[PDB]
């Protein structure tokens, strides 16, 4: 077996030890493996996967394989691979093209190695994506391959936005499931995973005390809520920026001061518009938005000396790293930790006081400087991914006639009953005990004893 | 002016001082007062109101009056009235029938004084309700009055369930707005209001240290989330019960142990099914469900000696108080605090060790033993109520032809843009500054610079 | 029985109900009652007591009486009495001169009624004091009575400072025990009691949401630590001022921003020295210092409109209330809540926006606007008070010859073994289980299996 | 230069980058460097140092060198060295014998390389020690070298106990400073350092979600307080064991359940004495005691399957690792992470469910699996170490006559004024501003405007 590319195949035994521990932390996902093993619901499935090649993704891959799938795998970020996970999957005879510290060229080459087998399009029929890079490449460069693909299961908020844009423009060629918007994904992974992994990544990259220090979190969606808690629980003094007044109201009620980097919130492109007093007091800035240039050049110029800058949103463009690359000298501390010298770019003084510390070159910090979300949280996301793969593979959209395709070409979420069954396995993994409604109580609140327990309008 | 009934009209000046303070804590609601004063959008409105007669409800009433409405008011709970608020509203010439410590008979007589003026149905044309008692009485006993009513605005989760039941059975006679499911209501009032007011009510009723003690919260919806935080932030060791595995998963991730009062979560009706060891360690139980008999007789028999029992869901039936009234002696400590002697009901021993403390006789504890939610939280709920009253009054359903009525007979929520505008006034009240998107950024995430910023599917 | 003065003797049954509940919350103090009942160690003791006449003080009084003492009692603050507690003690035939809302003249008259019986010095032989007012009056006005007094047991940090000043000046006439510096007092009452009771008092006085709002706590000793936590756990954004850099370092490490009301911390008596930007953002200021004028006139002029001002240190002088009384109009909201109108003092405009809210006229806010510390916390302080009364009464200093007096004239703390026995009863009251050292382990760390477990230098 | 032994000298540039960052996080220590550089107070000092060879210890070493000292250095733990810190110090021409993952034999050889230069006792005259191993070796094996040594500065609680034992037995040969009991050490490092570094080490070793899981912390001294907070802030359900009822009372008031591993707290030596139900629910145990066998064989047999076991007290003996090595198979996951298979010791099944995870082989987990405490915390400890080295070196005990020695042979702490000056530089490093007392205020509380601000009896 040679159909792979990883950093070091000799890490496979370490990877396999970690996979065995992870299996014990992922009861929803291992429950699906155990339930659906007999039935082989993914027999015949040929899955192109593009998602962070971590130990958790390993347990997802081997679940899909155990249910009958074949896969070809790549990471959706240049720094998110755990090399021992990539090695364990390669050593199991699974095609994977992933290492930590890819270049942009190696990243694209790795996605192309999943799409192509022996130099020709693989007989793919399913797509599992995180952030939409693989989905975009298939639509733009391999439209013939999409004729035989039954669906896309999309992990993250940014990738779902890209799918919905394609659906509105009539360019989406196969149906998708929005896995992000299961409650056991969005209100589990996006929030609690960032609570666990943001402070973890800053401590591994810098070993900085956080207690006592001033943080600014840009955004207060699911990731900004979990990020703000990651920092506040360590004793940081956390300020929150938002454009959405409903998310800002939650931040105030959660005990955060809501501030804007710009005077009166107005970003009119000038240095004069920067709240220099506020940014001059900030020791850490974290972007959580999925948006573009929310930590801009003028903010970076105004930050306190030796402030840490990082991004936990899907793509680097949240921070104006291109400005920093043009203007300022980069001194590498160790991989995924750079001192950015604001003195200029004509080399640097090792003793200069005027620098920022950038983590993961502005790429997803939790995965770049630590290991991303823990197994027990990713259990929820990846149980949903498996149920979504089963649903779209069983629906066989590619085999429908043209007029039947038209009725099914949609971006859909999984039913609440499945979201509840995932949650129940998660709860039992903590040793939680869920109460069973009496018939009197089920009748009183108007639900089945078996659920679903809430209307689809319920926000949790 | 004599068209009122309150405890003590001489409390009116104290009530008016508190209303003036509350106005300064309710910028969304006082913003609507200022915006809509010129236009008099509620000129001709005749509103039957049934909601806790607090200082916050006072500011809501005088906002509706300032926009042109006439009202007739009662409380929706026997113990929720603040007698100084009732007095200040009566002293202003507004018809209100409310006092703290009504009997069930006085509670019904107070609703009937709103419905009847000078012994004849009032010419009502709008309904503002909290929990659905007024709505039920109009549908069952005054169907002719609903012919002239343009709509119902319903405050709370339990009242919305009752409206939806009426809509499914085709017994609902007028359209309604679900005010509960604005984000600036459900994920503000229901959660953060209970965070503020639950520990406040237990302290006023008992003056018990909570730190170090064991609590069981039954439910982890919006109210159980806020209630569990109210107790945990004071240092209680909080356990959470749930029937909904998604809410139970959130409890686990929020750092609570999830337990059932029943062995393996199965209530078989018998004493054998009670987890006696768990209930024997609990010092406080709080029901938050909107359901029936979630703290049942067998649980009450098993609780630790001198445990506190209370309910913060809409109706008393959450706790089996009827069992306690049939079997056990009630020793009143002071109003809304009773020792329930488990020795029997043939008088009591003042020195008996074997009792429970019941707050507010099992009625809403935050309103019964304290003052409910604070003005700055109720600002959001009541800004929504005013917007909902304007919308249904302007729509004039009662004046539509039969065939036009059929298209409008619905239970609806307010548009997200209004929810956003309420939240923005709340944020500015904290001194928060919301960032304005650049045109580049608005285009990047596919929203207007003005909002709405989220899809209607977004759960916050 | 007529040898008392209280607000309303008809509250005695309510007071007695609360005392019976408090006994169940005070196991250390009720354990002493049970242990020492046979021995009557305080037979012959005649105790002048001056400490807040709360339900908790009631349980202390009746413990001293049960161990054989007679007492004459007054409160050490004009607003700290709970009238039902004072009534229950009077109705038990115990001399008490206390009500909530005394004037300064009534406060002094009440202490004088304890000192004098039937117009002549009582045959006092022991003193229990909180803050040193009674101790000062005996030294200055009744030196003959001190000839027959065996000791003083002093509750609080401010009173201990006054005793040590008298000891250094050679004016202290009888030995004292510093009850404040038991760990089961200072690191229990001073810290955790203020955590419980500060947010309790602000919510009863104002019903203000605290979440989201800016607080400034002046001080970070035991009371400032508990106060800062009281506010931070509700979601306040808390800033801390300190003069002691070691306490300030703890505040930084506990996740607070450390600020000064004065530019660069320099209080040079000018308006120019005030950090107007900082004070203009503060919604609540709490003084915790035991010092003088730490919230001064220039700070009060600079505070944000409608800010709440309160003191939880022993005496009112922490806030410059005398400035406010000279310059500004006081509008009473309700007892112990005043709007202070910064427009001037020639009456007030009920609708003026430019006011501060002062709680308890600047007197101890927890006791003034709520009920002070909870029974289960005061258990520790008052178990120490009883052990200190036993120790100094048994030592019989008044009966020593002049030369034996000289060797015993000291301010001492209770032994660590007694502090540990109090703590153990407190722990068992939570249902805590303390591990017993093996002989091997006791030998390894160099302690007895029975304790004491720490050297006297240990800070906990 | 060859007078060193490290893992990899090529890590020196990475070490030096991290030392330059650490200097910016250690203002008290770099303030002393700047203040005392002119004076060279340690000119002629020859310091044997034995303390964890981290980046923080690097900044301490180069401060001592900058003040004029020569040093010979080793780590006080086999797994605590950061090999880049060791390399940077060796590359600077400083003798250091340290690497991560020493054997017990290499650990002793490294201490011996400090004591011996070119095969003969070095002309040492000062000792800096953490835990007392170096101190014991000098007293037992190199008594002649102690004739020329002026003093010992001891970092940690366990080492101070060993010094005091030597002083009581009259075997201590040179005076010592207890650096541990500065407030800016004991109530900074021991508590907040463990808050930072315990959850950091468990995450790096296991990547386990902690939220939702059950922890037992054995001990609630400074380390158990910080450890319990490390776990609780991540959402663990934390139970605390203690032998000291005062520390147990603080645990209860801090909102922890206090439990014993043994029924009624009595370890009878037998399996029957184990609370099997409690230990069967624990997912993580952390020892923090400085004591022996506080997580014993019977507890290890009773723990829940797949529980994590770790120690953050000075020495491995807290956990019965000798029992585990005799009975059970050790499967190495990666360095400092072992699965301990409770099936027996005759090899292991890679898929066995019945194991415990042991971190750092039961040695200090924060240093063994992460990087120990952060620079900004160790700033305080190591500013004290430098002040202590200056004081004992200037006192020149070895040069005193026999009779002068007898008056100085003591274990002392640093003066409070120095503890204050360290804390003030720490506070200014957070951007904190300490208020200056007015003369009025200084007189009122009886202190100098310059401090000290507290009596030596004050516990903070
Ligand atoms: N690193 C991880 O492990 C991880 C986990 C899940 C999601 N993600 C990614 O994180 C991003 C956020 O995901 P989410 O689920 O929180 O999305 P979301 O839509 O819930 O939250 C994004 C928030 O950013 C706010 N925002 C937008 N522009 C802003 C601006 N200029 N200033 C301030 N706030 C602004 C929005 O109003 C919104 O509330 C996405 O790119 C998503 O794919 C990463
Ligand atoms: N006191 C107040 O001020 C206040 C404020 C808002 C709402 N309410 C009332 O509180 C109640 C709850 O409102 P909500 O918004 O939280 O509703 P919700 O539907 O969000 O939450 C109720 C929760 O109870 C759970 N539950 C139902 N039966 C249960 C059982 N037997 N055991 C355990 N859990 C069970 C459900 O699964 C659900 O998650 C309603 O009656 C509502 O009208 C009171
Ligand atoms: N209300 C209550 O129930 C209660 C409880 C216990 C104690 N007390 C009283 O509270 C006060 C404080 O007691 P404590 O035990 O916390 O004393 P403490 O000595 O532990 O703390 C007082 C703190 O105030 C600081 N301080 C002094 N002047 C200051 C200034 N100008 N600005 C900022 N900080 C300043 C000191 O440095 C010190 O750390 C005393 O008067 C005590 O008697 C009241
Ligand atoms: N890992 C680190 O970075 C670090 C930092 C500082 C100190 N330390 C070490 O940690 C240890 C503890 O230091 P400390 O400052 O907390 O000491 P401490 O004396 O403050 O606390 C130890 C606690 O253990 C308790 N205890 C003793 N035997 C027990 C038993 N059988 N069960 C339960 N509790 C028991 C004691 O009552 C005491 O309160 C020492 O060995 C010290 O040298 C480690
Ligand atoms: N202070 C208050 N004033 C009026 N209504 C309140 C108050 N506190 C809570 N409520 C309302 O009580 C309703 C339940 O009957 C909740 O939906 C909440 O909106
Ligand atoms: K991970
Ligand atoms: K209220
Ligand atoms: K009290
Ligand atoms: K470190």
């Amino acid at each position: 077996f040679t159909d792979y590319k990883v950093a070091d195949i000799t890490l496979a035994a370490w990877g396999r030890r970690e996979l065995i521990i992870a299996e014990s932390e992922m009861p929803a996902l291992m429950g699906l493996r155990r339930k659906y093993a007999g039935q082989q619901p993914l027999k015949g499935a040929k899955i192109l996967g593009c998602i962070h090649m971590t130990i958790q993704t390993g347990v997802l891959i081997e679940t899909l394989v155990a249910l009958g799938a074949e896969v070809r795998w790549s990471s959706c970020n240049i720094f998110s691979t755990q090399d021992q996970a990539a090695a364990a999957i390669a050593a199991a005879g699974i095609p994977v093209f992933a290492w930590k510290g890819e270049t942009e060229e190696e990243y694209e080459w790795c996605i192309e190695q999943t799409i192509l087998k022996d130099g020709q399009p693989w007989d793919a029929n399913m797509v599992l994506d995180d952030g939409g890079d693989l989905t975009e490449i298939l639509h733009k460069k391999y439209p013939q391959m999409l004729e035989r693909i039954h669906g896309i299961t999309e992990e993250t908020t940014t990738g779902v936005h890209r799918l919905l844009d394609m659906l509105k423009n009539g360019t989406l060629k196969v149906p998708a499931i929005n896995v992000n918007d299961s409650v056991t994904k969005s209100k589990n992974d996006n929030k609690y995973g960032c609570r666990h992994s943001l402070n973890d990544a800053i401590k591994r990259g810098t070993d900085h005390l956080l207690s006592g220090k001033q943080a600014l979190v840009i955004g207060y969606g699911d990731v900004g809520k979990g990020s703000s808690q990651s920092l506040r629980q360590e004793g940081m003094i956390v300020k929150v920026a938002e454009v959405d007044p409903i998310c800002a109201m939650q931040a105030c009620m959660d005990g955060f001061e809501v501030v804007s980097p710009y005077k009166n919130g107005i970003n009119d492109g000038t240095e004069a518009s920067i709240d220099a007093a506020l940014l001059g007091k900030i020791d850490l800035i974290v972007t959580t938005t999925g948006n573009v240039n929310v930590c801009d050049a003028n903010m970076l110029k105004a930050l306190k000396k030796r402030a840490v800058v990082c991004n936990i949103g899907h793509f680097d463009n949240e921070i104006d790293t291109a400005f920093m690359r043009k203007n300022w000298a980069w001194e590498e501390v160790k991989p995924q930790v750079h001192k950015i010298h604001r003195t200029g770019k004509d080399g640097f003084d090792a003793h200069n006081d005027d620098y920022l510390i950038l983590l993961a070159e502005g790429r997803l910090v939790n995965l770049g400087n630590a290991t991303g979300h823990p197994s027990r949280i990713m259990d929820g996301s990846f149980a949903n991914q498996v149920l979504a793969q089963i649903h779209l593979f069983e629906q066989k959209y590619a085999d429908l006639p043209a007029a039947e395709k038209a009725k099914r070409l949609s971006v859909e979420v999984l039913p609440k009953k499945l979201d509840e069954e995932v949650a129940l396995e998660m709860v039992k993994g903590f040793g939680g005990v869920v109460t069973q409604l009496t018939p009197e109580q089920a009748e009183y609140i108007g639900v089945s004893v078996e659920g679903p327990f809430k209307p689809d309008t319920y926000r949790y």
